[PDB]
């Protein structure tokens, strides 16, 4: 029901929109390292969030490093098995090249051009998919202008010649943290939304304001990753701040995918160590985090 009816993205005056160009909010749910959690991402469990959570996006995160795509490749057959599983659920799939320890996006970029040209080739011509082509760059010597941007305006063309137009989110700076610089300093292509990530676990009023700024410039975000912990994805729940965020986002038109599908014992997980890796979860295998999206995206 939900690709059927909003149907072809785009960005329009640095919205997202439908193909009618009316605004939509996407809010969903990531995996965790697909290396390491993916026992969680199959229709059975896509389908449970579809229905009960309410979700219309799941993000596919297959990092690159930390054992993932770089050193088993086997995992980007995960990552198809996701993208089928939204296009036969009719909800959007963010394919995400999982950067991180590999803190320059530029380390991995002839594997990502690979990668991106065979997931464009294959999906396309559905409407469903959105390509994140860097998770989270990071560190002093990885700045938008100098790494990120020509990183981004290698890949972009790469899935281009393939899908002229559905979205592509790009990685900023500093953990995906700096849309201001971004924001100055725009990427060409229509379709672009700049990543914006936040763990509740920091205190965010001048990160809000922050996101504001770039949205001045005209500049689309997508809050492609965020949890209700602190920045390890442990430290503690913080839901006050993480409702802060939310009606934040509601306010802004800013569509969200969270941090993250896993019984992993850290406070961000949002299952408890009995859940079903097929979903049917009840109240006492969801985490006090897995409580909480789960009302903010039904409440949605
Ligand atoms: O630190 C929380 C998030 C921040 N965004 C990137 C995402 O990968 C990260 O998740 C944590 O990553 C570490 C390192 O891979 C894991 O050990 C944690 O379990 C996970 O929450």
């Amino acid at each position: 029901s939900v690709v059927e009816e909003h149907g072809q993205l785009s960005i329009s005056n640095g919205e997202l929109v439908n193909e009618r160009g009316e605004q939509v909010q996407l809010k969903g749910m990531s995996s965790h390292g697909l290396q390491w959690y993916g026992q969680f991402v199959n229709y059975e469990s896509m389908k449970w969030l579809r229905d009960d959570w309410g979700i219309n996006v799941f993000r596919a995160a297959m990092y690159t490093s930390s054992g993932g795509y770089i050193d088993d490749p086997s995992v980007k057959e995960k990552v198809k098995e996701a993208v089928e599983a939204a296009i036969d659920l009719d909800i959007y799939v963010i394919i995400d090249w999982h950067i991180l320890s590999d803190n320059d996006p530029n380390i991995y970029k002839e594997e990502a051009k690979d990668f991106f040209d065979e997931m464009s080739e294959l999906y396309g011509d559905y409407p469903n998919v959105i390509y994140e082509i860097a998770n989270e760059p990071n560190g002093s010597d990885v700045t938008w202008g100098n790494q990120i941007k020509p990183y981004a305006e290698e890949v972009i063309p790469i899935i281009r010649n393939n899908d002229p137009n559905n979205i592509i989110i790009v990685g900023t700076g500093t953990w995906s943290q700096d849309v201001h610089h971004a924001a100055d300093n725009q990427l060409a292509d229509p379709n672009v939304m700049y990543a914006f990530h936040f763990y509740a676990g920091t205190h965010g009023q001048n990160l809000r304001d922050q996101v504001d700024y770039a949205l001045d410039q005209g500049a689309a975000i997508f809050v492609s990753e965020w949890g209700t912990s602190a920045a390890t994805g442990d430290g503690g729940v913080f839901l006050d701040e993480a409702q802060v965020w939310i009606d934040f986002m509601d306010e802004r038109n800013l569509s969200w995918a969270n941090w993250s599908l896993t019984h992993k014992d850290e406070s961000s997980a949002a299952l408890m160590p009995g859940a079903n890796p097929t979903g049917g979860w009840t109240e006492a295998e969801l985490s006090p985090s897995g409580t909480f999206v789960r009302e903010k995206i039904r409440e949605s």
